[PDB]
């Protein structure tokens, strides 16, 4: 549900989900997974580029009817492990990590996003964060957007539930570049290329550093997420 | 000390101290208190509206020769005490909340708006934090503004104690709109009513989740500034 | 290695290395922790200036060179030289400006970081580069997403370009931007202004502000050492 290729020591990994929305069902999230934890061993790559390809987008997220219609609190727990066992999968590589959105990056994949080192966008592509007005909790989302961004950039963006165009992202500095599809990937891979040339040593230690608070607070908000549908099934299965 | 009215679900709490501004004297923190409070529990209410009223302030804040002339230690403790209660009254409600701001928002006012899930504000409004300038500690309002919108903003804030008009808070992101004065009441009622159409339950999950942080840093700056003076 | 100046209760330290990029040595560092703790303990002075002088740069930062070189004693000597500057800064208890010309590179950028408001030339560059050099940028990394926050952080530590002033202003790295000929006149201006606070409630406010700060470099300190081992 990926392919990989490279630009010499640029791994390009495109999701190939028979959807062109890119939704992580389980299967994409493990090829996803598995593609990272290559490149990351791999030491002929040197920077990694994530794509959803041409002509699809970088993930319309997790499926909300899915969440909603799930039946057990340890159902919505393996899935709330998978979502943050994802997100870490990206933080934990050590190289430089660029993600290339075109389409809809939404929810899950407005989340996934922000675990890149640097985020490039077309211009015809569109951020979401619309759990709240569809009825899905927005505690995940929340938590790395405050991180990422501030709390207050974060209140807006949760609570507003607006799709967010280039200028929008350019506004909330959610993307480092703004380019036209055509151009994206291979403005990607250039900044793939540039980070790349960083000595290894001395950015593996940086960025080991700076994602470290990423990491731990992925981890509590793991353990957090869990607590009040533990509480919710609790009543509902008396 | 406020008037409560109601648009179907959604509560509007307008300020009504007798002084135009609605500075935070200890009557109107306890009727806010009091309203917020009884819009948190009751169930008909989906989400909350607070304004200062047409032609009025937000909240000039406090009483600013009170804080000066106050000088005992259970005194100025009291105070913070009142003032930490009043923000955690506001991110207390499991409801959204909005902030209508027109006229002045300044120091209380001001931290007081930050506590809101949402603020618009009209366009001829203005934040200031201004407490430096007039001799006043600025620890709490620096705390939150530093949580809400990170360390330099805060720094720029509270050092320069400028009054902030409608360009300057959309610039510091301190507000989601701007609108004009007559247009503001009702665009935050409909903003609180797209907010009260989100399903509550996970709202209110998603709400105490985003704000136990804030509450908690509330806490810690309650305890911190009772220690200072002490 | 600094010139210490007076506007009134304004003190101006003016950065005088023998180069004009005003590299943070060993010396220049002891003379500048030494300026500023006579500043904060002269109850004559109100408020605080830190300038590199006409012509001359805020500061080219650390010599990249001799970090590439560095034993253990010499490495731990090192993160605490840099981590001592910047408390010496969050210590002082009176407003404090920077007034940046020329470059303001990596230790120079993290050092600006330190005082309570910017000022920068128009023709002035904040840097970033250490992870182009292949130095770690750790300590930087964790003053900058303290300050500015993670996302914006990352964007300037991973991008290493120079930031020319309308950069800055985008970032919010400076308060202000003027000409050069203007800077430091501007900075003993601003100076003046946050003078006129009075002293107790500034005092007091400014120790609640820089505490986590303090404390974030402290951890930090901690952390570039207990990583290198």
């Amino acid at each position: 549900m990926v392919f990989e290729e490279n630009s010499d020591e640029v791994r390009v990994i495109t999701l190939d989900h028979p959807n062109k929305h890119n939704p992580f069902s389980r299967t994409l999230e493990t090829s996803v997974k598995d593609a990272l934890a290559r490149a990351n061993a791999d030491d002929s790559v040197r920077a990694v580029v994530v794509y959803g390809g041409a002509e699809r987008s970088f993930s319309a997220g997790g499926d909300f009817n899915e969440v909603k219609q799930l039946s057990r609190s340890e159902d919505i727990e393996e899935w709330i492990d998978r979502v943050i066992d994802l997100y870490q999968a990206v933080l934990n590589v050590n190289k430089p990590t660029i993600a290339a959105v075109d389409g809809y990056a939404i929810g899950m994949g407005f989340q996934f996003a922000l675990m890149f080192d640097q985020r490039l966008m077309a211009s015809t592509a569109n951020f979401v964060m619309p759990e709240l007005k569809h009825g899905i909790g927005c505690s995940v989302g929340a938590a790395i957007l405050g991180f990422t961004h501030g709390f207050s950039t974060m209140q807006e963006i949760i609570y507003q539930c607006q799709s967010l165009d280039a200028p929008r992202c350019v506004d909330y500095r959610l993307v480092n570049q703004v380019v036209e599809s055509s151009a994206l990937l291979d403005a990607a891979i250039t900044q793939a290329h540039v980070m790349a040339s960083y000595p290894a040593s001395a950015f593996i230690n940086t960025k080991r550093a700076v994602n470290k608070p990423f990491i731990h607070l992925l981890e509590q908000t793991r353990d957090a997420s869990k607590a009040v549908h533990k509480a919710a099934f609790q009543a509902r299965d008396a």
